[PDB]
């Protein structure tokens, strides 16, 4: 299964810096959403799920086709809340028709990162639109109550090894988890609309306590108000992640590199570049442009 990028036509850096722009200016300007947290979190989610879905095997799944548009994606259980960011992208899409659903969904979570303060990551162009026989079926992505073999298994269906996996993970630390949503509820840090490495700052310091929520699954408590997924308190009882959990909180500028690594090849993961297609884009925050 081959699919090859084909920039948008006769688009350029400067036609994608354009809707980075208009992604970003929406962000600032739509801040109430989930309580003042804003719509970056929940735009990296979305980025990532639409990521997930791939499969190195068979080269299913994936950013490519942009198939969350499709019914059967868009209503995948472990998506449920996503649709806030569907609906965010909807009138910069109307915007600018001419990108496709794929490129649209990465660079919201590429813009989200950057604005929020995360590294730079960059990002190319030329996911294309596939039809709706290409959806894949619901169940590739992870469960939550699971240790960290389970983890580790699942992330190689992804290409990524534990470094990566542990990078990916602490993500900033972003956003919160909604009982509504997903069977958990609550923050996992301070700053859930800042990109830093607090995660595993806080995974490690803090008083962790095993307890059932109120939708009746157990997550990791702390005296601090914040929570921990199983899957996330895996992390420091794995030998392996462990080490990898300290030196990023030990060192913010390893980490920020190595989650911009890992995100730009999970966003590319199952995508063909040709030779001559142009080099990634690096697009300047909003900040850096003074606007
Ligand atoms: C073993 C892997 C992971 C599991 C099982 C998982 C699970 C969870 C679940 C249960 C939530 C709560 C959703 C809700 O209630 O609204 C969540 C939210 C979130 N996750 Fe993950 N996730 C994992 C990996 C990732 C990674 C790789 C990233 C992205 C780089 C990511 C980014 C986010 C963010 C930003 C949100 C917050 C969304 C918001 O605030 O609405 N997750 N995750």
């Amino acid at each position: 299964l081959v699919h090859v990028a084909s920039v948008e036509k006769g688009r350029s850096y400067e036609d994608f810096q354009k809707v980075y722009n208009a992604i970003a200016l929406k962000l600032r300007e739509d801040d109430e959403y989930d309580n003042y947290i804003g719509y970056g979190p929940v735009l990296v989610r979305l980025a990532w799920h639409i990521s997930g879905t791939w499969d190195k095997h068979d080269n299913t799944g994936g950013s490519y086709g942009g198939t969350y548009r499709f019914k059967k994606e868009f209503n995948d259980p472990s998506n449920a809340g996503l649709q806030n960011g569907f609906k965010f992208l909807e009138p910069i899409h109307k915007e600018f028709p001419w990108i496709s659903s794929g490129d649209l969904f990465s660079l919201g979570g590429v813009t989200a990162v950057q604005e929020m303060q995360g590294p730079k990551i960059p990002w190319r162009c030329g996911r294309v639109d596939t039809p709706e026989d290409t959806t894949p079926d619901n169940g590739r992505l992870p469960d939550a109550d699971k240790d960290a073999g389970y983890v580790r298994t699942f992330f190689q269906r992804l290409n990524m090894n534990d470094r990566e996996v542990v990078a990916l993970m602490g993500a900033g630390a972003l956003g919160k988890t909604h009982l509504k949503n997903s069977g958990y509820e609550g923050p996992w840090g301070a700053a859930n609309n800042v990109f830093t490495n607090e995660f595993y700052l806080n995974l490690l310091n803090e008083d962790w306590k095993l307890e059932k929520n109120d939708a009746n699954n157990e997550q990791w408590d702390s005296k601090s108000g914040y929570m921990m997924l199983p899957t996330d308190y895996s992390l420091i009882q794995d030998p392996k992640y462990l080490s990898i959990v300290k030196e990023y909180a030990n060192d913010q500028d390893k980490f920020f590199k190595d989650f911009s690594k890992a995100f730009e090849k999970l966003l590319e993961n199952g995508i063909t570049f040709p030779k001559d297609a142009p080099s990634p884009f690096i697009f300047k925050t909003l900040e850096e442009q003074g606007l």
